[PDB]
């Protein structure tokens, strides 16, 4: 549109009375495209000078308007001149809530909202409009597709005005009600010129104010008076030829208000006379209203002439120019007032007030408001705002990330910016410098800042409003070999892996997987990706880690269990029962340990665990692996050779605990009761071979007897995120056999801390789901906590449980059922 040098840009960039930084905020389909496009080709700036070649993701544009010595004269708000430099900063329409958006809004400081003619202000307006609020951005507004209304609709005047009439007032319920208090009335009034009406695909738009001096010039009027007249409860009774403040005249009879007789009455008698043909009055028409065509413009018809003189009539164009200059505030307007909220330092500290002052001369301070993708192989710019001091090409900054602590030394880097940059839309130009009030590239930051982050020159600086990470792992799949034989490379690169990756982590699952675990999905995407071409370099099969479980017995035996060794002469009967979570726990942690004397074992668990103090010393072994959570005790009376047996009595229960009979899981929390042994007379018969298979076939017996059940892994999930977020937990929680546990809020500012337990089995996706319900603003971090047994029976295939086991089974190449205790069982 129109071509300035580097030179003009930064002329430009000096007076930053005279910049606006800005966006568009809209509906997912209100015409914000039609009509930011609208503006780009009547102010878009654009490079003066013009296999190889740079290209950058479009993030901002920039537009130059000159006004008249009058128009600059009603900028209540310190100017310079008669130029300006708008900023039209891009901003996700779709794209969940919180995160994309609040980051691009933190660097524009007013908003033009766009809001349709007939289906009025939607959610999603509402919704983005009161996040702008919040970062106290102020609101002007556009009521777009007013063309609707008057072709399909064929509305009156009173209807549609009444129509505007309440867009704008719901639009000043959302304005008054997420306001700061301390900015202000930014309430937006029709009559004060903040509010445009217009139609962004026909061309055409205008404000109250341009009216009120059309007409104030002609009939010389000041336009103040003319402006309130012309909406609102002002009428004019052509006979009186005055103006009242009722809606009736004397007689009792209704009078058409000046917005109805001034503004949409010459637009209505334009559309009804070339809409319908008449071109009898279409040339004293627009003779009457000073609209004047041009060489074969004057032969057109319907809409091909209605978009002509509309847009001659009032363009577009210059309704939203008038109030982006003359209603949206300027960084040294704005930065005032949005100096503490953006800095979360002391509101006196040194820098604090740099902002404050927009003064180029104090302590850089720079905003990464995010992350650019570009042409220049794999780098990425840095997009930001310069709210202090003045940024310069090789210059040595200290970038912070979202971590930093003024001191410790966390996340901070000494490094040097390479160049600065404009970004102007599609394409970049070097510049040596900008001071603050302005928007910016960098080149160069790309591996030290990932996405926002707060450049200084300071010190003695503190962050910029920052936004927490995920950085435990948390995101984990099991990885393994397509050919056996490459298992030592996979093997030999997981070391790689992790020796490179300090955010990563690998390690053997309890069911033997290796295991690849990470901070986000990209992360571990990244991650498994190196890892099978350079890492490891071989095939590779990715899945879900698999799950390990406890078989556990719910109550004692309904009946004695009975097994004969395969010499059908030594018998043994045993019943099993449950031991309790509080003691099995003490086992695992190692309080009660077959490691320790008998002595201090003894008085443990009958002085601190109510075990019947007998029954501590004729425990024959925990297990499995000599001290698990189960116990095998000896309850026998009259066994000859029992001491005979022992040694292979235990060997046995050492097998049976560490494979059980539902589905070869371990035991826990399991106690073997032998009520009684007969054995033959000759330690012939009584040998190993006899004596291990038949306890390991009587426990298993004795075992099933006692109500079988599962046990599954829990995790202890911990979550960060603000106070508006917090129902995603919830949400997804509840989608899971979540449980929350604690809710505590980090005192000093809203970030609340979700604590709750999540079934390890339902957790694989979790993490991406969370990201959803809350729309990027929450972040998880497990841990293993603890076993839960389920109330499902392991032997009914369709039960809860039961499915578990049957995949099980299925996926070891066993038998899909399980054989009951009758298999193991041997009666007399
Ligand atoms: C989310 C994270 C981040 O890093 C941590 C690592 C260190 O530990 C992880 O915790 C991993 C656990 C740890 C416990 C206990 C050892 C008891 Cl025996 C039962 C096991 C589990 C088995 O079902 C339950 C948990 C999830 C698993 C696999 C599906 C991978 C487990 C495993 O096999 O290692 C959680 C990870
Ligand atoms: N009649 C009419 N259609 C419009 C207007 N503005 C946008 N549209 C149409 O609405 C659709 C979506 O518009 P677009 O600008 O892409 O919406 P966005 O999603 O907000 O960017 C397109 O088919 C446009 O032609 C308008 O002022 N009048």
């Amino acid at each position: 549109m129109v071509a300035f040098t580097v030179d003009q840009m930064r002329s430009l960039m000096d007076k930053v009375t005279n910049v606006r930084n800005m966006s568009v905020i809209a509906h997912v389909d209100h015409g914000k495209s039609t009509l930011t496009d609208s503006l780009v080709q009547r102010a878009g700036i654009i490079s003066a000078a013009k296999e190889r070649g740079i290209t950058i993701k479009s993030t901002a544009i920039s537009l130059y308007s000159e006004m008249s010595d009058e128009d600059v004269k009603e900028i209540k708000q310190k100017t310079d001149g008669n130029s300006f430099l708008i900023n039209l900063i891009d901003s996700p329409g779709h794209v969940d809530f919180s995160s994309e958006v609040t980051a691009a809004l933190r660097v524009t400081d007013g908003a033009l909202v766009v809001v349709d003619t007939i289906e009025g202000v939607c959610v999603q307006t509402e919704t983005v409009l009161r996040q702008a609020l919040g970062e106290r951005i102020k609101p002007v507004v556009v009521i777009n597709k007013v063309d609707r209304a008057l072709l399909e609709l064929q509305v009156s005047k009173e209807d549609l005005y009444q129509t505007f009439a309440r867009t704008v007032e719901s639009v000043n319920v959302i304005v008054s009600t997420y306001a700061d208090e301390v900015l202000g009335d930014v309430q937006v009034y029709p009559a004060r010129g903040t509010v445009a009406f217009g139609s962004g695909l026909h061309g055409w738009a205008f404000t109250i104010r341009q009216f009120a001096t059309r007409y104030a010039k002609k009939f010389g009027v000041d336009k103040a008076k003319m402006m309130d007249r012309l909406w609102g409860d002002s009428f004019f009774n052509p006979k009186t030829k005055k103006w009242t403040n009722k809606d009736t005249d004397a007689e009792g009879k209704p009078l058409e208000r000046a917005f109805n007789m001034f503004i949409l009455d010459p637009i209505f008698r334009l559309f009804t006379a070339i809409m319908n043909f008449k071109k009898d009055e279409i040339p004293v028409l627009l003779e009457k209203l000073e609209i004047v065509l041009k060489g074969d413009e004057k032969d057109l018809e319907g809409k091909a002439l209605l978009k002509v003189v509309m847009r001659k009539f009032l363009p577009a164009a210059d309704a939203l120019l008038e109030m982006i200059v003359l209603h949206l505030p300027s960084p040294v307007t704005a930065q005032a007032y949005r100096a503490e909220q953006l800095y979360e330092g002391p509101a006196d500290d040194a820098n604090c007030i740099a902002i404050k002052n927009c003064d180029p001369k104090a302590d850089l301070m720079l905003y990464v408001s995010k992350m650019v993708p570009t042409s220049d192989k794999g780098r990425f710019y840095a997009f930001g705002r310069v709210f202090a001091g003045t940024v310069k090409s090789g210059q040595k900054v200290r970038i912070q990330g979202p971590n930093y602590v003024p001191g410790k030394k966390d996340d901070l880097f000494i490094k040097a910016i390479q160049r600065v940059v404009l970004m102007m839309g599609r394409f970049v130009e070097p510049i040596d410098d900008c001071p603050a009030g302005n928007i910016i590239g960098l080149v160069g930051i790309d591996q030290f800042l990932l996405k926002t982050g707060t450049l200084t020159t300071s010190e003695t600086a503190h962050n910029m409003k920052v936004m927490k990470f995920s950085v435990s792992p948390v995101v984990q799949v099991a990885v393994e070999v397509k050919n056996a034989n490459d298992l030592p490379k996979l093997v030999e690169g997981l070391k790689r892996l992790s020796k490179s990756d300090p955010c990563v982590l690998t390690y053997m699952s309890e069911s033997g997987e290796h295991i690849v675990a990470g901070t986000g999905e990209l992360h571990l995407e990244i991650c498994l990706q190196d890892l099978e071409h350079d890492h490891a370099g071989v095939p590779l099969k990715i899945s879900p880690p698999v799950v390990a479980y406890r078989e556990t017995v719910e109550s004692e035996s309904s009946q004695t269990a009975l097994s004969k060794s395969p010499n059908k002469h030594n018998r043994i009967y045993l019943k099993a029962e449950p031991i309790d979570e509080e003691v099995s726990l003490a086992i695992e942690n190692g309080i009660i340990n077959p490691r320790d004397d008998f002595k201090a074992r003894a008085r443990i668990m009958a002085d601190d665990y109510g075990w019947d103090v007998t029954d501590a010393r004729k425990i024959w072994c925990f297990g499995p692996d000599g001290n698990g959570p189960n116990l095998v005790i000896d309850q026998t009376k009259a066994v000859q050779y029992l001491h005979e047996i022992k040694d292979s009595v235990v060997a046995a229960f050492q097998w049976a605990t560490k494979e059980g009979p539902i589905f070869g899981e371990e035991m826990r929390s399991v106690r073997v009761n032998i009520l009684d042994v007969t054995l033959h007379a000759d330690a012939i018969h009584r040998g190993g071979g006899q004596i291990i298979p038949t306890m390991r076939r009587a426990t298993y017996a004795g075992f099933l007897l006692a109500d079988p059940k599962i046990q599954e892994p829990v995790f202890l999930v911990e979550i960060q995120c603000p106070e508006q977020a917090v129902g995603g937990i919830y949400s997804v929680l509840n989608k899971k056999r979540g449980q929350v546990v604690s809710e505590e809020q980090r005192p000093g500012t809203p970030l609340f801390t979700v604590k709750a337990y999540l079934p390890v089995n339902e957790s694989f996706g979790f993490t991406g789901e969370l990201r959803q319900a809350t729309g990027g603003q929450a972040f998880p971090q497990m841990v293993f906590d603890h076993w839960s047994t389920l109330g499902s029976d392991p032997l009914d295939p369709t039960s809860k449980a039961g499915e578990i086991v049957l995949a099980a089974r299925k996926r070891h190449g066993m038998k899909e059922e399980v054989p009951g205790w009758q298999e193991y069982y041997d009666k007399l």
